[PDB]
DNA sequence: GCATCCGTGAGTCGAGGGTAATAAGCACAATTTAACACTTTTGTCAAG
């Protein structure tokens, strides 16, 4: 599933490289890990090679994936509670997830929302998260630094 | 009344020394304060 070497990302902390199988001391016998590296923050990860699929470590949108994604955010939207509490939930719920289609859309409906009646304090804070964590893996896949991808964000937009 | 508890005290002046760090939020009504326009007062000036 995951090789050596895989440039997947492991959410919701953002994207990374891996590196390698190895066998950490849990429990009972030593299940075998994929230490899982990440760009920026120094610090190790381990992910379960039982069902890596299933945990959230989840692979990287293909170069191809893009315009998809660009497009959910320019005219992209989704529907949101109406109470305040709720619809802060569900935004912190897609920032954990980690699914890219589901963040862009959000960020979408969102993002219409800053430019036309206005955002709060609060559901715009999880919209630049939404937007960075956009930076992050559109900079991972086009393999360019995040200038060019928040650039290409912009460029949506204006 | 006989042991066992709360209660109250306990030295003078000084010299310095010192400085510091937790906690939800969002829309909106109600005022407060800052801004601006302009009338009047008052102090100054040219010159009786």
């Amino acid at each position: 599933e995951f090789r050596p070497g895989d440039k997947v990302v492991l959410p919701p902390y953002g994207v990374g490289v891996v590196a390698g199988i190895a066998q950490r001391s849990v429990s009972g016998v030593s299940r075998a890990y994929y230490q899982v590296d990440f760009p920026g923050s120094r610090s190790k990860a381990y992910v379960p090679v039982e069902a890596p699929h299933s945990v959230g470590l989840r692979k990287a949108l293909a170069p191809e994936e893009v315009p998809v994604i660009l497009d959910l955010l320019k005219n992209g939207r989704m529907p949101l509670p109406k109470q305040w509490a709720a619809r802060h939930r569900k935004t912190s719920e897609i920032l954990a997830d980690g699914n890219p289609y589901r963040i862009a859309q959000m960020a979408g409906q969102l993002r219409a929302w800053e430019v036309e009646r206005g955002l709060p304090d609060l559901d715009r804070q999880a919209l630049r998260r939404a937007i960075h964590l956009l930076a992050e893996e559109v900079a991972q896949s086009l393999e360019i630094t995040v200038q060019e991808a928040k650039r290409l964000f912009e460029e949506a937009w204006g």
